[PDB]
């Protein structure tokens, strides 16, 4: 049974994910040092550009609340070792030594808690800018520590922790016990995500989108630890001016809904442009998705899966609250007439299996329409007339609301 | 041979289609009139909130430029029958008794000019408006005959008319000699396209669906030769639609573009605009990728024409044929890592075509200039290419290679 | 408007056997090899002299049809290579007559389907490679059709139909198609005429052929016209006469859901098999015929005169429903074997198919393979049946599985 | 590192055939029929008296394997159902020596076996329904099992392997298998050892995997013993013989199921059921003959050929496999080729192209009718391109397979 700090994350449903660094300048990916096998000055001299000068922490979290995120997942320094806040001593590679001069993460946090969003730090384990990192892994433990120590005690409480780069090193021992113990330490209630079962102290483990079956939740009688996936709109995660490879709208909202269905939380991802700024690409998305969030908010942060199935041929699933089961539809279409066929005018039956009480009535959240239903209750059986979208609009994915009798 | 204007035709390639009309202000897609089974007394009063305050000609003739468009169809009259021009006297349904009180068509046609874009008129054969329709066709095709000439003398030399509703009546006469006709006195050099072998010889395009997998037919070989032409919108309606998330990706509209010029036609993309006339945020970002896509594949996406070369088993790869180059379109290609970081585009990718029989000197990416490695058969007729994944940081779609001959 | 009582009698006949058999079967590569192996004509033309038929019983055939569930049996009395397996008295001296077997095949063929109550019908090649007429004389080559038919419609009793293929090799030509198919009609007015063609090419034809992918009801012509049937085809690996080292068969699977479709498309549908050179049913094709042959034994209340109806299926589904005057049954796919709580074969969860159509209140519904009565909800304002479709029980698959529905 | 020689024997074997036969042949509605029909267990093994085995011939069976190309047998000895195939020498009289039969069924087929050059192997059920010991006192239902095999590995002669099936129906028990193996190999030390899990001890040789198994299996870590793979594919959707199921595959599938197999290493066991008296049924026959004919044709590669670290061009399923002599390319997706005037499909050129080819070549050309075909190469980047002409008319193989002869 989930501790209340991980019961309270799995109800905030869809987080942001904010990439940016010094690679943002550079507008061809997160890791290009490495893997455009940068030379290490010339790439790190890019601190000296880093103005921060559109850097708005209070649009970050207008977008967020718009978009109906509840946290930001924002890098505070990534694989190439830059720091986004004061280090106090630990590091001269950090926003105190580039012209922008201000502690972001101190403005990040500020707008997050005006806006009632919990702010997380990402934070790479796996670091480029250290040689400690190479040639004394145990002393690049005590950096990275001290480096998690200074967002721990210098900006009140903090949401969580988001650590990616442990699969650098499969096999070494990264002293998670005493990395996650000081966070424990300091910030009680903060989320621990590590991005590969690795430690006791880690609440949420990371899965690929396309995990089709509900998340294990840890071994029977022990822990219980949350899911969560990732996506991008594009193939980066920074910036990457020349990536047009940009998903559909509609799959981000696919997506979204199917982490609900398998029992995670979402983050999607923006990559800032080098000064700062959302790029307008990155708005667009984030204005489809807030329709949809904002239509489906009675059940995209409560809702949990639930042991019903959809018919054969389907990718529709149901998500249970205490007050109400919702089905979530696919693949209809719009609704024309008699003369102008769309696709959608045919009744369209669709079943699930495993509602066992008898209703009262079901309707559409987008605009309240009331849907006929057959239900067999000793083989829990309900076939609804999914209607089609009427001609105007598409949700992609459709909410229906079940009132119990 | 294609006549001369139809030669222009082809050459433009990419054009934008704009809607905007009354539906606009609904936002719940164009034909809401008929589909949303609307009062045509309350739907019809849209007309005096028909303001255009926000509409610019030459934002819209700018986004064109930009994203690599060289034509413009805008909605004159949809089925709803609302003019945006000066009817001068025909109706009282125009723009002229709307609060805009400005010729939306002349202000269109200005900006055109001046990017050197060629305006084209949709204009719906099929209307909701005028009782003529149902009750009096022959009268109504008269009506019909008249708003096409207002557009055909008042407005300089347009570049093509996009007629819309034949479709309705499939069996009737609709005239079209001497509503094709009269085009052809006035505007002789415009290009005629039907939405709907042919149904007269004066059109010049048949419209196609983006899906149709073979080249395009062009009339039998003793008659005129005709263009095609598909259409794209970024959702599921061609009007604006506030509520429909059903977005495309980008990427599916740059293979489309990249299809159609595969097989022989054009493409439009269609934008719906917001009732008082602005060019939504959505639509500019789709524009922006695609403007990238267009100004990296210009060398070929104009001139460049089908040929009888097949690629190989598997891959949905294409040529295109220039004078001076032919080009390889090349389509599923991911992006190159490192040895210890794989993205999947790393190893050596060999892509083949069947009918290419001249000794090559050279072949090159037009994104980045990289030479690629090919061998060839000239007996068979076979050229594979390792076709490089993309660099970090860069993901084209459809990539594109210019060979050099020998 | 209604089809005419032949026409009728041919839908009714669900299922037939197409039986390739020639001087090609001996070389069994194939039943258009003589053209497209380049071979000589004078030394392929010499496999006359080695045909002897020894293997051919003429009730073994009508045997496998019968015992598949076919109706009909369409046997190839003369192929491109046109060689006649009939007396042809006098026409042409390349028949079975001047072969050593020395029996008119046809005759045994026509005996053997009577006694099975099976219509034979009559393969014709129209496109010969034999007659110097078809290159010199045209005109000339239709009066040698025209006889070739003729005898088949005077010697051999009554003929189920006429199956004719190769007018499109000469697609401009004048066939005259009038004078042929009138012939028939004087002397086999019961006769189905069937045209494979690559508007009907005659106002005589009574069926048409179509690619068995077709996906929609065929089209019968419109309500002043004549209604004319359709037809589909399917052979069992890549050839129709025989080929020893064309390994690419069909599943089993495919060919009982293909014949399933025929069916909903308001389609015959014929299942081919190629002979042996002396006119043997291979051992690979009698496989085919006791699986087809279990499905068709079970669909029997249904694949006769079952017809297509304005039922279509749920989502994701490629169920259909078939009707008669009596009941209604629907045809459900992609079914999975039932297993147990502990032993999980994928059929045991409870399987809701919808179809949108169905105005009638029901009483029962069972399934043809075991009368087990399914569980259903009936909304009968938008037409919507709901069937709880049971998985298989253990040890059995019939592919497309058949419920029957009794209305109140 | 390096394969036992026993291992790489087996892994020379390729194709063997599962014959599935018990007394559950007898209602031909599937080997499982005894306890997920619910059978009452007294009724359900009545079927001892009618097991004459008048229809078995294990001369006949063996020509059959040899027809296909099959190189093992792997026969149940028992089933979950528990009755033994062969004389248990007291250990239960639930055997076939208790039947009408009364003939050592196993002796007939291990002699077999032996002249037709096929090695003889032990299907034995682990998870058994006819014991009492199995569900009240497990440790004793150890000595049972153990026992059994004791009889198959010492009264036999030379045994070619065991294929162990049950055990995940108790995935926490301990089955004690150091002992039962260790048994084997004291008295069977050339045994091939396979356990269908769904590596178990150190004495287990092969390992089982899915049909769809997509890449070059796993052999073990590095400095580790290593231990082959096996698929298996049965022609309709059971093993034991099941009259109403007619949802049986294509030929061609099981052609290709084959041919993948050996792409990622593995060998493949195509299943028959026998009829409740021992003859193999005429369905099975059809498909061994289809496949016999292509297995011959694949002679030279289908025993010898390895997976190698060649990959196939984009949106293509071809593949390649090594021998010491000769690379072959074996293709798939081929049409057959007509005319000018009558297209089939096969006639345009088809480049076919391979990474990871990096020695020039003389000539490569069709193993089914030694049909030369062109190819280029660039030797840098280890390219190789051929033309992959389509079938001649009357033939098709579905996996098509040419020879490479380097200079």
């Amino acid at each position: 049974e989930p501790l209340p700090r991980i019961q309270h994350y799995e109800d905030l449903g869809l987080g942001l994910f904010i990439h940016w660094g010094l690679y943002s300048q550079m507008a061809v990916g997160e890791w290009t040092e490495l893997i455009h096998h940068r030379n290490q000055h010339d790439y790190e001299q890019l601190i000296k550009t880093f103005t921060a000068a559109q850097f708005d922490a209070k649009k970050i979290a207008h977008a967020a609340k718009a978009v109906g995120a509840k946290y930001i997942v924002l890098t505070t320094k990534h694989h190439e070792g830059f720091f986004l806040y004061d280090t106090k001593g630990l590091s001269d590679f950090d926003v105190m030594h580039a012209p922008a001069r201000r502690d972001l993460i101190a403005e990040f946090v500020a707008a997050c808690r005006e806006e009632d969003l919990l702010p997380f730090f990402y934070m790479a384990t796996y670091d480029w800018h250290t040689p400690l990192y190479d040639d004394d892994f145990p002393a690049y433990l005590t950096y990275l520590q001290k480096s998690v120590e200074v967002l721990c005690r210098n900006y009140g409480p903090v949401g969580g922790f988001w650590f990616d780069g442990n699969w650098n090193k499969k096999d070494a021992d990264w002293h998670l016990p005493e990395l996650y113990g000081m966070i424990r330490h300091y910030q009680p209630n903060a989320i621990i995500v590590n991005n590969t079962v690795s430690d006791p102290e880690i609440d949420v483990v990371t899965y690929e989108r396309r995990t089709p079956d509900e998340i294990y939740h840890g071994a029977p009688n022990e822990k219980y630890v949350a899911g969560e996936i990732s996506i991008t709109l594009n193939q980066h995660w920074g910036i990457a001016a020349n990536d047009l490879n940009y998903k559909s709208p509609a799959e981000v909202i696919e997506t979204v809904a199917h982490a609900r269905h398998i029992g995670a939380n979402i983050l999607v991802n923006i990559g800032l442009t080098g000064t700062g700024a959302i790029p307008a690409a990155a708005q667009t998305y984030m204005h489809l998705l807030g329709r949809w969030t904002a239509m489906a908010a009675p059940v995209l942060y409560k809702g949990r899966p639930v042991p019903v199935t959809s018919a054969h041929g389907t990718r529709d699933f149901v998500l249970h609250t205490s007050k109400h089961d919702f089905l979530c539809i696919l693949d209809l279409q719009v609704v024309g007439n008699d003369n102008v066929v769309l696709g959608g005018e045919g009744v369209n039956p669709r079943s699930f299996v495993g509602i066992g009480q008898p209703i009262q009535r079901i309707h559409w959240l987008d605009n309240d329409e009331v849907l006929s239903f057959t239900q067999d209750l000793d083989k829990k059986v309900l076939t609804v007339d999914a209607t089609g979208y009427p001609y105007g609009s598409d949700w992609v994915v459709r909410i229906a609301q079940i009132d119990y009798e």
